[PDB]
């Protein structure tokens, strides 16, 4: 009941800032997401015994891969904690709770392969779930994983309640689907600007934690440079594997995953920024104006990848 997690200085300091590194010592993450947890909802909100149990079990069911592992499932949830920490006001303690956990378990069991290889291999789970595919799935992990005996951190809330919160976690993370991204943004721009925008609309909200999602889950592009240049190199080692196997089914892949088109990786980032993450944190910074410094940190990365492009780096 009366037992903290500290860091140290340092990390309890920066771990407050959007652009904190979650750091290389592997052992140190489930305290840094139960520190988030305490600070962000309270130290009531779940049974540490069980907290303990449920992320250690998720950090089980992410796979060694060099992008979409537990690495990234913690450093998404610390960009939701700096977003939800920064806008303290509006959100419930129901979706204080639920998107945490939605971040920490948005990518659980993911192969380092997109839908679209998923469905060109004819997977099990494109034939499972026809859109969304691997969202689909980690979501199903999910609830799988809270179904293990021991592990509801959920049990103490009210039926409704518990509905409520799994309905919240499902939609964050279906959300976490760059394809459904772009209508969504859209959407929001369009009530941004013409001022229908209503946070007491159920249907209004859905779309703005969507929005939340894809920020947390995009958010390796808003670090300091040094962090987002050896984070594209992970996420590349991921898309170049997957331009291989693309060739193994007798397929040219996109130049994204043609480990023979590196010298386009700068310019493909700079579409990349142009396209989706700089409208991304726009959209946000106008919903939700302390998130602002998102939207800065990746300007900035925008401009050191035109710095490439022009020889200086
Ligand atoms: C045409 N292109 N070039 C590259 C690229 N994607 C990325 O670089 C990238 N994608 C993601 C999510 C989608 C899987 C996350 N992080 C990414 N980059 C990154 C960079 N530095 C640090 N961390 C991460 C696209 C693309 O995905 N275009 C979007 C679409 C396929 C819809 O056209
Ligand atoms: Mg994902
Ligand atoms: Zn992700």
């Amino acid at each position: 009941g009366l037992m903290q997690f500290t860091l140290p200085v340092r990390l309890c300091k920066e771990i407050e800032l959007f652009h904190f590194d979650i750091g290389p010592f592997e052992n140190m993450w489930p305290g840094i997401f139960v520190y988030m947890v305490h600070r962000s909802c309270g130290t009531s909100c779940f049974e540490l015994e069980k907290l303990c149990r449920f992320i250690m079990s998720v950090k089980k069911n992410y796979r060694r891969v060099p992008y979409h592992n537990w690495k990234h499932a913690v450093t998404v949830a610390h960009c939701m904690y700096a977003i939800l920490q920064n806008n303290h006001t509006l959100f419930t303690d129901l979706e204080r709770k639920g998107l945490l956990i939605a971040c920490l378990c948005h990518d659980l069991d993911h192969r380092g392969f997109s839908n679209s290889y998923l469905q060109k291999f004819d997977h099990p789970l494109a034939a499972l779930y026809s859109t969304s595919t691997m969202e689909q799935h980690h979501f199903s992990q999910t609830v799988s994983i809270l179904q293990l005996e021991g592990h509801n951190i959920f049990s103490t809330l009210s039926s409704s309640e518990y509905e409520q919160v799994l309905e919240i976690i499902r939609k964050a993370i279906i959300a976490t689907d760059l394809a459904l991204y772009f209508g969504n943004r859209k959407q929001l721009e369009e009530m941004y600007q013409t001022g229908s925008l209503n946070l007491n609309n159920q249907s209004h909200r859905d779309r703005v934690i969507g929005l939340m999602m894809t920020a947390c889950d995009l958010c390796s592009v808003t670090k300091l440079w040094p962090v987002t240049k050896l984070t594209a190199n992970d996420i590349y080692a991921e898309f170049w594997a997957e331009g291989d196997e693309m060739k193994k089914l007798g397929i040219q892949p996109i130049p994204m995953m043609d480990r023979d088109k590196k010298d386009e990786v700068p310019q493909g980032q700079l579409g990349f920024y142009n396209a989706v993450a700089i409208p991304c944190y726009t959209t946000l910074t106008q919903i939700l104006p302390p998130t602002e410094p998102l939207l800065k940190a990746c300007r900035d990365n925008l401009s050191q990848w035109e710095k490439v492009i022009r020889g200086e780096e």
